[PDB]
């Protein structure tokens, strides 16, 4: 019947975790910005990258993924504060992304990982749920938080899911070039609007 | 037709942390003990309880709900592997219970974490979720995870359950009362069995 996992998965994901990181988040990006544009020939975005893949596979590491997304520097921490807001613990990560061995874009980027939660579900023998069940919901999830995130404070635009199935043949799929074409789209509004 | 947080909220509670602390507790719990017994007399259970009250407040102080409740130490971590066999660190707390001044019992207690999701949600106007529904699905958060514990591989006698429901006349509910409670009927099961 109506059991949907994703529903509170997805509340729980925003209450407990991104609600919590994004302004903190953004925060650093921008200081970032203004120590190292000069190092770093151009900018991070200030939108976390949520990458969602669709078949639940989060591997520890991301250029386990794909090469042509790469280890670039630490996001530096918040100042002094130490006043209630480091509950959390969040990448400090930011990538490079690759094309033809040369920088093609930059930004702080990690899995949602309660992808992980349908996963273990979907292993979980006594749980009754399929590997159809948990694409299903992993959709549910993608839904779901992206509504919530609509009606967010100022929470929509201060991250981006990037949700993808990926091909059932073996293609060389490329996440690099799935998220360059949203760092590109990004730019494109920020600059058109 | 229904969206139920509960059911990804229990789900999530057991696959992203009971399932995982709860297979090394009682083993935590057994070599704490040692020293207990030796230096005290003491004897923790090997249950870890759980508190769930269902109007889903959560203190960041169980001695702030009841000073017959009384903080006695952290449990320390497992033994072997350097990663963790299913844990980074679970900080986990053991508290006595108090009866007129004198020592009652003790056991690892803490609250049940997403209550305090459900109770986020509830202050959060964009969710549309009353303190109404926050209870109903505070409800469900127990019942579901009821269920799960009891097909789950031995967890189900790794942890108790303690769902609690407050009188709204602001009447004399003993939390320490109720803990000892379990802790009395644990100790006639072992006993008995
Ligand atoms: N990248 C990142 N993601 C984060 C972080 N904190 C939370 N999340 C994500 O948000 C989900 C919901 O977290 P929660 O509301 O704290 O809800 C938690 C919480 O209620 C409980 N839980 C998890 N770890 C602990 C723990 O060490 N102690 C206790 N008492 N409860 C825990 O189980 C729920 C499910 O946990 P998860 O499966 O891990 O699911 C987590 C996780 O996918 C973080 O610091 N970094
Ligand atoms: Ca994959
Ligand atoms: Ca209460």
């Amino acid at each position: 019947g109506n059991f949907n996992v994703a529903h509170g998965l997805a509340w729980s994901y925003y209450i407990g975790y991104l609600r919590l990181i994004l302004p903190e988040l953004q925060a650093r990006i921008r200081t970032y910005n203004q120590h190292y544009n000069n190092l770093l020939r151009g900018a991070v975005s200030q939108r976390l990258y949520i990458l969602l893949p669709l078949d639940c596979g989060v591997p520890d590491n991301l250029s386990m993924a794909d090469p042509n997304i790469r280890f670039l520097d630490k996001l530096p921490q918040q100042t002094g504060d130490r006043a209630g807001i480091k509950d959390r613990v969040y990448s400090n990560s930011i990538y490079e992304l690759l094309e033809n061995g040369q920088r093609a874009g930059t930004c702080v980027l990690e899995y949602a990982t309660p992808l992980q939660t349908l996963f273990a579900m979907s292993q979980y023998s006594q749980a009754g749920f399929s590997r159809e069940d948990r694409l299903e919901q992993a959709k549910l999830f993608c839904r779901t938080l992206e509504d919530i995130l609509a009606d967010a404070p100022e929470s929509q635009n201060n991250c981006r899911l990037i949700a993808y199935q990926e091909p059932a043949d073996d293609s060389s799929f490329s996440l690099s070039q799935e998220v360059l074409r949203h760092l590109r789209q990004e730019e494109k509004e920020e600059v058109t609007v």
